[PDB]
């Protein structure tokens, strides 16, 4: 199948043992923006929803299956690999909607489905908005949407800013010269400083912070997700040119991501901004591996380039150079391993 | 085909292996100075049994134990681990110009070839709980190099189990699931999943320490002897188990630690993960009854640890216990793979 | 086959009108000084209201009432009592050397025949949560004895509801129920008796005080009438609700108290139990959900308290409510009747 | 039928509503030496058991015919007037016993059990042993019992002792004090204040005490449950001499009881006296109008009488005198409202 072909059997095992655990469905459902905003971009659309066919791509426990149903569909079918797809079935039992939702354990590449359907749900989002690739999971199941159809949620914006973060830069080397000393118990550690360095710097950090360390508005780069083809996903690069809008050490950039729901009556917005009320997707900054100093007024200019693994995941490419000065910096991340810093 | 293999789920290998090759884990166990430090005067108290001698390092990591091991003197050591890390334990050997004495053999224990035979085997097997990670298997598969006469450092592991109080852990467990009660959730009944959460979240074992006086009893002590013992002898490990209780109160289960003795000619040098000692990295284990038994002052409570090791180089565990002078009786399952980190 | 007879089960009003012929419970209500002190400050306050008129005392019990009607001026004060406090009550009024102005009439106010009309009525017809009791029925019955011009003391009550948060509270609940999902309580499994010992555990109203802190809106006010009320009207009770969330966080059940105004010629008199003011012997009342509901601020809170009168001088309490937003949506079954003084 | 018989309407259906509470249940079964002591007599004594015919009376949620059935019984008539008798047959099945236990809902004075029994099965203690008047439920159900049989309990001991307590006693007064002021807001109260002593004195006292109160070993009464008629339970007269111990003021007599059960194997005692663990019964004490003045060596004699009453009590006369001094003192206490003073 297209997911196995794509995916490391390791990665795989371990991904969809992670979502078979109710305590994960717990945290997700926990997060009030996230199942209030999914709710309400459904019931508020219900036109969207009544009378017709929705395919619910990875449903987990069944959530946005049953806001479909409340938004009046005719039948619901929930696709799901974990083992969390006999829950789901627990549940439209128990919730007595057994003769509208159909739940279908399997991935969405592999199971067969008998209709096209008017409109798939889905909450394929991870950190970044791309880690997991569950956007081409999303994206695949469009082989069954009709060509009038619609997507919930319709578009993705990832949001990429410049900050300073002095403290967060130093912490690498304060974690790193553990290895600096020329006798541990009487041993010289001094040769591996280096490479736990490297190590610290390859991982994006997972975590929020004061908006009054972005040094410029935000790079959008948008996924629309009725025109994209799952294709689109594999290599995503990212130009940017920011405006300074003070001066300072650029340490590296931050980013984090919007989903827009375009419905008939009305488009509602879930957005994980620093701005915005604290989400379960964090934000996520990689640094440069050297700072940058740019006045307000220079432009920042690079391109981060997203490639993806086997590992359900990205290596993140960033380069960046001040125009006015020819300074220039780089780093190259592996998302599926960040560090949770929060 | 070898003996790991076979016991071994590849996805949990890879990840595994994965995990310790990272320099930050090496340093989060290395700055255990209790465990680093009781490993450096076991082996440098114990001089003799190194000095000219052959030693076997199993799961050097970065080599710490090696090196000790060349500071006591041994003509040589062969120093052997599957992860990447074997390849950063050579470069410290080459900078502490330790490569006349130590010899990195990267590679799994079940699977290297050695060049001869051994005085000595060293290691730090021990997992949570004792036994998580199966790398006593390990240790005990790699007595296959022992030379007849030969001793292990650690000689011998003491597990302790005791019945304690806390009503507050247990409720704190209790408020987590009971989100699956909920007949309303954004208009969802969960209620018919509360059974299948309370069984997730009673399947952690819960790691963190605590005060003593919330033991009820005097602790009961299974011993494994690593000279005598064989790897089929981890597979299945029945621990029973009979306390005089000294307080009267709800048991709401069972605290686990354990303590390792370095049995060498010079000295015996305990390394102790006692809630009575300085906190480890081990911390403590306690394993939770999905309902409280309440016992009072003299009578007895009985029953059976059961450690059933699975292929995901963990054990499924089986608690069941009863008081005896009125046969009330809990029994509860747990995965050791997940523990909840408190 | 009169009106109090035909709405009571005969083994609650016995028991009912046996605790309050006990001197201890009159001292109990007697010392609590806001209620004693506020409703001799309404009487004395309000005179003229009294002065030279007749006087009707429903449920007088040892008679402090009809003794401030007496010092207000009353001509003449019909105190009614069904207990056998009404023997105590007399030999108050006579070593008080009231005999030529109150007269106890023992009995029940539905059952005993007055001598004429009344100016006014008195009475302190108030249970936890305003309700207990179904005394306000006896209240508005008796006035068919008033007459068309005439007045009640008090003359309106306010209930007033809020949602709060107490996570404590909902877990020393579930902490007592607990008990009954043992699998082996001395060699017996208890577990399937788990559910319903739940229900009984939340049917029971949580009588005692709090923080004002805990409150996550401002209040709702349903007004009870005692003027324009009839009988009838107190059988069932709606009252619906629409709370604007203050704060964020989960909502753990609805909390109640109570103001009664007495609306004197003079001046209007207030007492309250609101969390508030200074506490009294009627507490503040809290009812949990089975199932606590999460709001955000700005978020509503919508729903009904339904009241249904039962035979047992009580209500069957019905709590519904529903976040507006999301539909979330809990409701308990209470049992008026029985609460837990948890103070 | 004999219950409805000596029983008013009104005290059994509030009886029998308290006992469908599966908190009252929980109360019960979490007194562990209560719990622990039932398990263990009827454990201990498995040969009485082992394959019998088993009675239980006013089993309520079940627990002794699970005992019973774990001592290996061939079958058990349950027996449960209140709604508890409705779980007692969920947790009989959810137990997997239907094919041994029955449960029978009604008052064991009323249902038909289809055999004869072995060994009938309760707890029928109440306060001061007998209290609630479950003793002669128990003495009933003897009907169904072979002329083997055996009972557990077999035999119930009441104790009694005089007691010194001068705060408890000087406590009363403190109370009823209350009364004597001659402006309560104006009123005076102070002509109540005798008839507030007398109340206060009719309650019996349940809580617990240092056994050095004590001022004499105490006299024991003994009901033989295999010998005793329900008719003997109506009129219980207990005589005393006490030899004092300690010189002193004493304020009341002190009780409390113990149950045996006397089985092939051995005999399992229940105390609840106040040198044992305290358990749901305290002890109980019943004060004394004036206090008698006796000297260590001097003579304590008089008589408890109890007297049933239809709500399910007693009425307690208890006269006492001092020998050598001829000083005398009385009460009359009313069982069924004792006063919780325990903290
Ligand atoms: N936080 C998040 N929302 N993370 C992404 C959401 C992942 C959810 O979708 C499921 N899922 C992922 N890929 C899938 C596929 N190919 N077919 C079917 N179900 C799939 C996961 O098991 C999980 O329940
Ligand atoms: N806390 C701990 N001390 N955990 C255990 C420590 C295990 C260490 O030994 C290595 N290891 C585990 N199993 C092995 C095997 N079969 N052959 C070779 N190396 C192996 C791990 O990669 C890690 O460095
Ligand atoms: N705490 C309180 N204020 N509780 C309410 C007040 C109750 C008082 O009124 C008496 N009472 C109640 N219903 C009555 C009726 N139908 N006729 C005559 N007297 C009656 C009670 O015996 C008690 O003295
Ligand atoms: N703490 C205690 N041991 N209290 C006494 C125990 C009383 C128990 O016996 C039941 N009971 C009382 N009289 C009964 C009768 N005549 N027939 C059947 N069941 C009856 C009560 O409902 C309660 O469950």
């Amino acid at each position: 199948s297209v997911f196995s072909e794509r995916t490391e059997e390791s990665s795989a095992v371990q991904y969809f043992q992670f979502y078979g655990y109710l305590s994960q469905q717990q945290n997700m459902m926990q997060d009030y923006v996230r199942t209030g905003t999914y709710q309400r971009a459904i019931l508020q659309n219900h036109t969207d929803f009544k009378d017709k066919i929705v395919l619910d791509v990875g449903c987990g426990s069944g959530i946005l299956s049953f806001f479909a149903a409340q938004a009046g569909a005719r039948k619901i079918y929930a696709v799901e690999a974990s083992t969390m797809a006999q829950h789901a079935e627990v549940l439209v039992k128990s919730n007595n909607l057994t003769d509208r939702i159909v739940v279908i354990p399997g991935k969405v590449e592999e199971v067969s489905l008998p209709e096209q359907v008017d409109i798939i749900i889905s909450e394929p989002m991870g950190y970044m908005l791309f880690n997991e690739r569950m956007l081409e999971s999303y994206l695949h199941a469009k082989k069954y949407l009709k060509p009038s159809g619609n997507m919930f949620p319709t578009i993705g914006d990832v949001h990429l800013a410049p900050f300073t973060d002095e403290q967060l830069y130093m912490e690498q080397f304060t974690k790193a010269n553990f290895w600096y000393q020329p006798s541990f118990h009487g041993v010289d550690l001094s040769a591996l400083r280096g490479a736990a360095v490297d190590e610290y710097f390859r991982q994006p950090v997972v975590d929020t912070f004061d908006i009054r360390i972005l040094m410029a508005k935000s790079v959008k780069y948008t996924v629309n997700f009725l025109e994209a083809k799952e294709g689109d996903l594999h290599r995503i690069e990212i130009p940017f040119k920011f405006h300074m809008l003070h001066s300072g050490l650029v340490h590296g950039l931050a980013f984090w991501f919007d989903v827009a729901f375009i419905g008939s009556i009305m488009t509602v917005w879930l957005s994980t901004a620093p701005t915005e009320p604290l989400t379960h997707w964090y934000q996520v900054r990689c640094l440069f591996q050297s700072p940058l100093f740019a006045k307000a007024g220079d432009t920042l200019s690079g391109t981060c380039l997203l490639i993806a693994n086997k590992r359900q995941s990205y290596d993140i490419s960033i380069v960046a150079q001040v125009d006015q000065t020819g300074s220039k910096s780089s780093n190259l991340l592996d998302l599926k391993n960040p560090f949770f810093r929060y």
